C-alpha cells in the first residue's frame, strides 16, 4: 500500500509499504528514499511520535495515511 | 511576549514567555496551561525537534512566532 | 542553466538557475523544491562554505557544477 | 581507536581518538595533523554537524567512522 509522509516545512513522500512494516522498517525505508538517518527521524501520527517496535497496523495506519515527518539532531 | 503552540491534532494555545526562556520553561509554561508533563511533550520549530537546554532565542522563536507540539508517549 | 546540489546522505537535488543568481536565491529554490529552510542550509562548493550574497558566476560555477548541502540546525 | 577525517575536495587524514573526546578536542587534533585552525573546522557526521561540547560516543561515532570536514572562511 501507498502512505504519505509530509514534513511541517512542505515536503510530501510518498512510500510503498506493508500493514506488518514496522515504524523501524519505515524510517529505514524513509532513509533509503530521502537519504535521512534514521536515528534523526521522529514520525507522527494522531498528534503522537511513533516508537520503533510498533507496527503500521498496531496504530490503525491504512492505505492513503498521511504521517508526519520531524527532525532530531542530539545524538543522532 | 505571545508566542503560539498548535499541536498536530489543531488546537492553538497562546504562552507568555521571554526570548531568554528555556525548551524546558516553555515546557512547564504547556503543562500549567494544558496538564501534559515536559516528558511527554516535544516541540518543533521550522521543522526540527527543539532541546530542553536551548533558548527561544537560539532557535531565532520571537513574538507571535507558531511552536509545533507533539505528544510523545510510552505504549501509545 | 542545471546545477547538481548533492547532500553528504547521497540525496542529489537538480535546480534550475542563472550565473546572475545568489546563493540566497539557490536557497530559496531549494526551500521551494524540498522544503528546507534557508536559514538551515549551508552550501558548499570546491570545498568550502558559500556566502549569502556571492553569485553563482562568483565561485565560477557553470553548467552542470556540484554543490554540496550540509545543515546548520540554529540551536539543537 | 582510528577515524577517518576526509574535507569535501577528497582530502583524507586518520586520527587516533577516544570516545570519550569532545569535537574540540577532534578540531584541535586535527590542527595538530593538517594545519586547519579549529574556527575554520566544521565536522560533519551522518550530514549533520557536531557541537564542539559533546563527545564522539554521544554522537556513536565508532571504530573506522569517516567524519566530513567543511572548511569556512569569509571572502572566498
Amino acid at each position: 500500500m501507498q502512505i504519505f509522509v509530509k514534513t511541517l516545512t512542505g515536503k510530501t513522500i510518498t512510500l510503498e509499504v506493508e500493514p506488518s512494516d514496522t515504524i523501524e522498517n519505515v524510517k529505514a525505508k524513509i532513509q533509503d528514499k530521502e537519504g535521512i538517518p534514521p536515528d534523526q527521524q521522529r514520525l507522527i501520527f494522531a498528534g503522537k511520535q511513533l516508537e520503533d517496535g510498533r507496527t503500521l497496523s498496531d496504530y490503525n495506519i491504512q492505505k492513503e495515511s498521511t504521517l508526519h515527518l520531524v527532525l532530531r539532531l542530539r545524538g543522532g
